[PDB]
């Protein structure tokens, strides 16, 4: 009843990592069914400051990205519901939560939990009658409230992990090649770097404003520029410094004769931008704006530049499905994209845990699919996921919100690419269409009920998705109703884009992870168990749709060879629907199209792939095959450009980390997307090891670059901003500009980390030093003005010769220190270092002085 839930809600949870490598220390993880026999031991402690809790009619619900494999307190048991949702219940041996005591519940979980961020907030209790209530101390984004600090070598994945733990003292070393450059060295430095620039000695004075000639641009685009001058403190006035614009396509030739190319001339008395097109004029103006200083001086260098993008596709991907992000956050992101010349916004509007776009005629998609809540029937909500609590959590973009976003991107020269992921990652759609089926069926409207149904009622397939959903995560690609649904959704979204004035150019089908993870290599069968693998019953495991009667008859009429080819077949079918709606380009995650012959198998004349294999695993050679089969390769490697991964190897950092342990601003900048093998000399794998890379295959080149923000642990808008910025500025650089240390691809050349010395790393280092200085001394102050809650790096520090020496990853940023336990903070001056004794803590501060990094002790 309610009393029982009220009692449980007052239990205080404490989570403590016990052993991240339990398999190395005597636990038989294989016998517990752990993938690759890898498992960890965690302690859950529930403390009771009230009277004894003796009822047994209760369930405690919690979230975890890891499966629980064993519970080592026999008074309790843990069962999986679906996705990340688990339940803790009393067994027959349960004898209560004693008054004033703590109960300890040790568990064994699959894999490892290397970051405190792995542990999710908002545990909640239920009981018969009662409304669910959270365990109050867990109702927070501050993990310090319920998760103990990691100690010792608990951050290590294996005993052989070679990653380096980042503390002030080891960070000082990683940053020691950096120094603060004199302002003079940053004169005339546009970001992203222009193809060609000649800086002159005179400066142009913008203090009394600029007189803009934006006649070449449509009003909304011209308004963007005017607003941005004003934001950075340069008033627009007729009597100001004249900036003239023109469009002259005929002045550009060959590979410079592309959208976004421009010629820029900044003189002492006036400036002139000549674009190939409107994007080109807009970009030349963003280049001038990039030069506006953050010291209030309003002076910029005179110069002559000629520029054009290295790639036509310079993207940012955003997941709003896992956790929603508000329209205002999306707009702020589009502003920054335009400022650094990123032009493709890949909008992941749906997944298992949410559906975020209103679709005329299919209200259940947003009414049910748009919200999560504790509704076991999933008639009004999808089940809770990701530690957002038991109560309604969600949101979606109305049709007008969506049109607003498209207009906003269009003014900024950004193309909106909608993604409706299928045939896997489709639980929100499948469950919503099941609520629709039920509703209409109840009213006796059977044909309407079945019209858009995404389930074959005969299907009894036993399949487990990557996030531990079952067959409802997979829309059935064999149903005519499924094709009706796709067609309807394409139609409705294409209409919004037409209304917004930016007709869809690319439809993104998704296509990722359409498989049963239990048939993967790290699992083995109970009957003939291979050593080192998770022992499960694999005989009851099906490939997706294997038990669907409709898919079986499709295989018999000769349409598809086998069940495994369904995702690719479905992609071919969707391309026809895409083409039928007047869209001539389709894009997908490459694994979804792996069984298609070539780009020739699709109805659109253009087919792009987001290439998301990791390099150290072989991605440096497998990418060639996509380009050579006719696909436009959009480089999206998780080991460099996944922005849901941590900035540094520190257990208090945010992010997932399956593809790599960290990717900071520097690592992202150092990525060479058009000569993938060369990254073997400039980076390390996920365990900090050097790797080797070679390809003998032809490489025609990449079509683009994309950086992804997946939203599993980015529960809030500020968290999303922390994760994207400032490292998206490194993405903008690399997607626009090909550096001198980025070598031409050479078939048969083998780069061996730690061994070969093909790459010019001194050139790389010098380029990064300048770029880091431009961020710390100029651009982060502009992010402050755009209201973006970017990550502030923690300083590096050491104590030497009795004084504090501190440094930072982005030189120019302010540093503070405290010698009293972090109560009084003082500014660090490098030319008058402070004499220090005892415990010292350091933190950085934003240019506007309002925000601080996390504080760490040296």
């Amino acid at each position: 009843d309610q009393q029982l839930v009220d009692q449980l809600s007052q239990l205080k949870l404490n989570v403590k990592m016990l052993d991240n490598r339990a398999g190395e220390n005597g636990v038989d993880c294989a016998a517990l069914g752990a993938d690759w026999a890898s498992c960890n031991r965690v302690l859950f402690t529930l403390s009771n400051d009230g009277q004894a809790i003796d009822g047994k009619d209760w369930v405690i619900y919690f979230h975890s990205p890891r499966q629980t494999l064993r519970v080592d307190n026999d008074q309790f048991k843990i069962a999986h519901l679906t996705g990340d949702l688990y339940k803790l219940e009393p067994t027959a041996k349960f004898s209560g939560f004693p008054a004033g005591k703590a109960v300890e519940i040790p568990v064994v979980a699959e894999y490892w939990q290397l970051f405190r961020n792995d542990f999710l907030p908002r545990w909640y209790a239920t009981s018969g009658d009662a409304k669910p209530k959270m365990l109050a101390n867990t109702d927070t984004e501050n993990l310090d409230q319920f998760v103990a600090p990691f100690t010792g070598d608990q951050w290590k994945r294996t005993k052989d992990d070679k990653n380096i733990l980042m503390t002030p003292a080891s960070r000082f070393v990683s940053n020691a090649d950096l120094q603060t450059l004199p302002a003079g060295a940053l004169r005339g430095k546009i970001v992203p770097t222009p193809m060609q620039v000649k800086v002159h000695a005179q400066d142009a004075d913008l203090r009394k404003g600029v007189a803009l000639d934006l006649s070449t641009l449509v009003k909304p685009a011209a308004d963007v520029v005017s607003q941005r001058f004003a934001l950075l403190g340069v008033p627009v006035q007729t009597n100001g410094y004249p900036i003239k614009t023109d469009i002259q396509p005929g002045k550009f030739k060959g590979a410079m004769a592309v959208s976004g190319a421009y010629e820029l001339k900044i003189g002492k008395k006036e400036a002139q931008v000549i674009g190939f097109d409107q994007a080109g004029v807009f970009y030349g103006l963003q280049s001038i704006l990039s030069l506006v200083p953050s010291d209030g001086s309003g002076k910029i260098a005179t110069l002559d530049a000629s520029d054009a993008p290295r790639f036509p596709y310079r993207g940012i991907f955003l997941d709003v499905a896992r956790n929603f992000h508000k329209k205002d956050a999306v707009l702020r992101l589009l502003d920054q994209m335009a400022a650094y010349k990123l032009n493709k916004f890949h909008f992941h509007l749906s997944d298992d845990e949410g559906w975020r776009i209103e679709i005329p005629g299919l209200p259940e998609l947003t009414e049910v699919g748009g919200q999560r809540c504790h509704d076991l029937s999933e008639t009004t909500c999808l089940l809770p996921q990701y530690g957002q609590g038991p109560d309604v959590y969600g949101g979606f973009f109305s049709r007008q919100d969506y049109i607003d976003i498209i207009k906003y991107a269009q003014a900024r020269q950004i193309e909106v690419i909608p993604e409706i992921d299928m045939p896997a990652h489709a639980r929100a759609a499948v469950v919503s269409m099941e609520a629709r089926y039920k509703k209409l069926h109840a009213a006796g409207k059977e044909q309407e009920a079945n019209e858009f149904r995404l389930v074959d009622p005969t299907d009894t397939s036993n399949t487990t998705s990557v996030q531990f959903f079952n067959r409802q995560s997979y829309l059935n690609p064999c149903l005519d109703s499924s094709q009706r649904f796709v067609d309807k959704v394409i139609g409705e979204i294409a209409q919004m884009h037409k209304e917004a004035g930016q007709p869809i150019k690319t439809w993104h089908f998704g296509g990722d992870e359409a498989k049963n993870i239990r048939l993967g290599a790290g699992y083995t069968d109970k009957a003939k168990p291979e050593p080192g693998k998770g022992i499960i019953d694999q005989g009851n495991e099906d490939k997706p749709w294997a038990k669907s009667q409709v898919c079986q008859t499709m295989i018999k009429e000769g349409k598809v060879a086998d069940m495994e080819h369904l995702p690719s077949y479905f992609g071919q079918e969707v391309s026809k629907l895409v083409k039928a709606h007047g869209i001539d380009r389709m894009q997908a995650w490459q694994d979804g199209l792996k069984d298609a012959e070539s780009s020739k198998a699709f109805a659109t004349s253009r087919v792009g792939v987001n290439f998301w294999d990791t390099l150290y695993w072989g991605g440096f050679d497998s990418v060639n095959d996509w380009a050579n089969k006719g696909y436009e390769v959009v480089v999206s490697n998780p080991d460099y450009v996944y922005m849901d991964f941590p900035y540094e190897v520190n257990p208090d950092e945010r992010g997932y980390y399956w593809g790599t342990r960290f990717s900071d601003e520097r690592k992202v900048f150092s990525f060479a997307p058009d000569n993938m093998p060369q990254n073997a000399e400039t980076s390390v794998d996920r365990d900090g090891n050097h790797f080797n890379a070679k390809s003998d295959k032809p490489w025609p080149g990449a079509y683009g670059l994309s950086a992804q923000l997946w939203s599993e642990t980015q529960r809030t808008d500020p968290q999303m901003e922390y994760m994207i910025f400032p490292r998206a500025l490194s993405v903008a650089e690399r997607s626009w500009h090909r550096a001198g240390w980025e070598q031409d691809y050479r078939a048969g050349r083998e780069y061996k980390g730690g061994e070969t010395h093909f790459v010019d790393t001194q050139a790389l280092e010098k380029d990064w030093l300048r770029f880091a200085n431009i961020l710390g001394q100029r651009e982060l102050a502009k992010l402050d003005k755009g209201g973006v809650a970017y990550r502030l790096p923690v300083p590096g520090a050491r104590v030497a010769g009795g004084k504090l020496e501190a440094n930072i990853a982005l030189p120019g940023l302010g540093i503070e220190y405290s010698t009293d336990g972090g109560k009084q903070w003082q500014r660090y001056d490098a030319k008058a270092k402070p004499a220090v004794s005892g415990e010292v803590q350091v933190r950085s501060v934003s240019p506007d002085g309002k925000r601080y990094s996390r504080a760490e002790k040296v």
